[PDB]
Formats: structure tokens, C-alpha cells, sequence
């Protein structure tokens, strides 16, 4: 479309998520204004317990959105046939939405296989919120289920691992912890004793898609360990959760709270899989101190972006896991504003990490051949780090986010307004 379409467009009915259009005219707007400019301070405007949250996300990668994304949008129906879901919960994780803008330049299939990773944690991370509720009100059952659907998935991930180094399946053996029981080495792979298949879990059609994805398309000719070891680091991060959770006294440090989102946080899963669609890549950097400390760093930069978009939701929820609230637990002069003040610093200063372990990571690098792989692999993290800031930036429609905000929705109607209008304005210029 043209400046002039867009702009009549924006007048008329604002701007939404359900054009998928008006995410590509997003974006471009807020590389002109702020990456363009030399701004990398993304604006937030959300509010929590009555309080403005009016705050800037610091992120210096370049935005931008996947050419796919008008076609993973027009193909959503047939996406979310695939869940067990309502339509109201499918739009809002938005997963088509996630990955376009987390993995910009990948094939349609590469970039949809990112949309399924994100919204399996959504998915499982929604069943264990039922441990959020009041101990009147959990059900025993439901919790039964959910221990035993992640066990089933778990096994789903070993059932396409054959790997061929044998210290690769040691790697992810060794790695089960108090899963390993359930599993034994059987053909060279990992196997639940079928004693334990004893259900079909919901998403099991989403979980069974993933795997069939990787298996096809990577197995062949990569080393997928790093993405069975993702998972396992997830699942047992889930596992984590419920016993804290179901535990209803919330403990954790802010220390502490790092090292949990770094197991949850699903990005890493995500990464490994974009990891194999370069062939600029570096197995051997999995297991470097430096670049599992830069992976921690990214997942505890998006967890602490996350901290403060959904604190009101949260809040409501009496949620404990948010930096926000682990904050004014300890610090009783912060209110929310302040407190969001304090997580948006610490998410500055762990960017600012981040960008250290990656000048050393890069030093470090032995040849030619290695310095251009690992420079691929941080890049795809970045991707990612831009990616969700953006995310919430954009949320402009109910029900079409986890977390609206009307107030972005009002700021970015506005300014896009005029950044349209001088486009057209200077045409053809
Ligand atoms: C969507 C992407 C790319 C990453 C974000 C992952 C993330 C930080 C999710 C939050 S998990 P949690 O805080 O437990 O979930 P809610 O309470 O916010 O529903
Ligand atoms: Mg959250
Ligand atoms: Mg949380």
C-alpha cells in the first residue's frame, strides 16, 4: 500500500491487529523515529494499580517484521485448529504476531516453527497457572494432569533424538535429573517406560507437529541436541514452577528469580531451532561459560521487559513471580511506578551485559569460520531482544494481546499520523 492509503486508513478506523498491514507501517514508524535517530529507548505506557507506568525500554538492534507475516496471519484459523482452544485465548498469545517480529528473516516454515515453540510455552504455562488460584480452589486433578502431560511431551522430544555422537546422548542424559528415572537408554535414544503413556495430553496435535518439524527438516544433516537440551531445560523449569507454586510461599530472591526465568523463559528453545536454519553455526558455543551466560541475559531481559507490561494483570492474579513485586517485597519506600523505574534499570544494565559477553564472546573466537558463526548466533538473540520490545510496543487492539494498552494504542495512532502525512507530503520525494 501507499503512505496515502494508510494514512486515510489510520484516520478513519485507527489502528488494529487485525490488518496484519497496519504491524509492517508499525514497524517502519518506530525504526524512523528511534533506531534511525540514534533512540534505542522504546516507549511503554501502561498503567498498574491506578499508577502511570510511563517508561522507555532501552534495546539498539534494528526493528524489523518477517515478510511471511501477512501469510502466517491469513492462515491463523488453520493454525489454532491444531490447539485445544477458544479463539479468545488463541488470539491473545498471538504467536503469529510473536514470531514475525522475534524472527525477521527466516523461511515461512522456519519462522511459523518459532510461532509454535512460543505458544507451546503459552499453552503449558496456562495450565500451570491454575496453581495461581487459592488453595480452596485447586483441584488435585488438574495438577495430576498437568505433571503427567509434560512427562509425555518430554518423551515426545526424545522419541526424534537419535544423535550421532554417543557423548551428545549423554549430554542430554546426564541432563534429566529427577526426570531420569522415568527414562532409559534403549537403540541408542532416550524412552519413557511405556508404563507411563498413560494419557493423550491436550496439546499433544501442537507438540507432535514441533517435533515432526525439527525431525524432518533438521535431523538429516544437523546436531539437534541443543534443541532436545532446551527443552529438557524447559520442562524441568516447569516442574520447578509447580513446586514452587504449589508450595504457596514465594521465597525467591531477585538472584534467585533470575536463575528460575532463565530455565522458563522459552526464548532459548526458539533460538536453537532458528540457530540450525543458518549454516553459519557453532555447536561447540552451547557449552561456552560466555555464551550460556549471554543466553541467560537475553531470557532475563525479555523476563524483565514481561515484568513490567503485565504487572496489573498479575497484580490482580496475586502472582508473586514478577521482579516488579519481588522488588517492592523488599523495598517498602517502592510503589509500582518506582519499582518499574528499578526493573527497566535492570534491564538496562543486563542489555549492557549482554553487549560485553558478546564483544568477548567474539574475541574468543579461534578462526574465521567460528568468529562468523557465533557473530550469526548472537545476531538471532538480538533479533529476538528488538523483537519483544516491539511486542508490547504494538499492542493497539483488545483481545489481540496479552496485555492492551490504550494508551500505546493512542500514542502511536498519533504520531503515525504525522509520519504518514510528512511521507505523503514530500511524495515523490
Ligand atoms: C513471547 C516471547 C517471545 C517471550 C515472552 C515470554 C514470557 C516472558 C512470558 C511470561 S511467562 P508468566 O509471566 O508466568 O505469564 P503471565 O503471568 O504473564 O501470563
Ligand atoms: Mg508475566
Ligand atoms: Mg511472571
Amino acid at each position: 500500500e501507499s503512505p496515502k492509503e494508510v494514512l486515510s486508513r489510520v484516520q478513519d478506523a485507527g489502528l488494529t491487529l487485525t490488518n496484519p498491514n497496519d504491524l509492517y507501517w508499525m514497524v517502519d514508524f518506530l525504526k524512523e523515529k528511534y533506531y534511525d535517530n540514534g533512540d534505542y529507548y522504546y516507549p511503554i505506557k501502561t498503567v498498574c494499580d491506578g499508577e502511570s507506568i510511563d517508561v522507555k525500554f532501552y534495546c539498539p538492534f534494528e526493528p524489523s517484521l518477517s515478510p511471511h507475516y501477512l501469510e502466517l496471519y491469513g492462515s491463523r484459523d488453520e493454525r489454532a485448529s491444531i490447539y485445544e482452544t477458544t479463539m479468545k485465548k488463541y488470539n491473545r498469545i498471538n504467536s503469529e504476531k510473536t514470531s514475525a517480529i522475534c524472527t525477521p528473516y527466516s523461511s515461512y516454515g522456519d519462522t511459523q516453527i518459532v510461532a509454535y515453540f512460543y505458544s507451546m510455552m503459552y499453552y503449558i504455562n496456562d495450565q500451570t497457572a491454575h496453581l495461581k488460584l487459592p488453595e480452596s480452589e485447586i483441584e488435585s486433578e488438574l495438577i495430576d494432569i498437568l505433571n503427567d502431560d509434560i512427562l509425555i511431551y518430554l518423551n515426545e522430544f526424545m522419541s526424534i533424538f537419535e544423535p550421532e555422537d554417543a557423548q551428545d546422548l549423554e549430554r542430554i542424559w546426564d541432563f534429566l535429573d529427577f526426570y531420569q528415572p522415568y527414562f532409559s537408554k534403549v537403540d541408542g535414544k532416550i524412552v519413557l517406560d511405556e508404563k507411563y503413556l498413560v494419557r493423550t495430553p491436550s496439546q499433544m496435535p501442537l507438540i507432535k507437529t514441533i517435533c515432526e518439524y525439527v525431525s524432518e527438516q533438521f535431523a538429516p544433516s544437523k546436531n539437534i541436541t541443543q534443541v532436545i537440551w532446551e527443552v529438557v531445560r524447559y520442562i524441568k523449569g516447569v516442574k520447578d514452577e509447580i513446586h514452587i507454586r504449589g508450595d504457596k510461599s514465594f521465597t525467591l530472591s531477585l538472584q534467585e528469580y533470575d536463575d528460575f526465568r532463565d530455565k522458563v523463559t522459552a526464548s532459548p528453545m526458539a533460538h536453537a531451532v532458528s540457530d540450525l536454519t543458518h549454516e553459519r553455526f557453532s555447536y561447540e558455543a552451547y557449552t561456552n561459560p560466555a555464551f550460556m551466560e549471554l543466553e541467560n541475559r537475553c531470557s532475563e531481559i525479555i523476563t524483565y521487559f514481561n515484568d513490567v507490561c503485565t504487572s496489573d494483570r498479575e497484580r490482580l492474579d496475586e502472582d508473586p513471580f514478577n521482579s516488579v513485586f519481588i522488588l517492592m517485597d523488599l523495598d517498602p519506600s517502592l510503589n509500582f511506578a518506582k519499582s518499574c523505574d528499578v526493573v527497566v534499570e535492570h534491564a538496562y544494565n543486563k542489555m549492557q551485559a549482554f553487549l560485553k559477553l558478546k564483544e568477548e564472546i567474539l574475541e574468543s573466537a579461534s578462526d574465521e569460520e567460528e568468529r562468523l558463526a557465533l557473530a550469526r548466533m548472537i545476531k538471532t538473540r538480538e533479533d529476538s531482544l528488538i523483537g519483544y520490545v516491539l511486542h508490547e510496543v504494538c499492542c493497539v487492539e483488545d483481545g489481540y494481546a496479552r496485555d492492551h494498552k490504550p494508551l500505546m494504542k493512542a500514542f502511536l495512532e498519533e504520531e503515525i499520523t504525522k509520519s504518514l502525512a510528512e511521507k505523503v507530503k514530500f511524495n515523490p520525494v
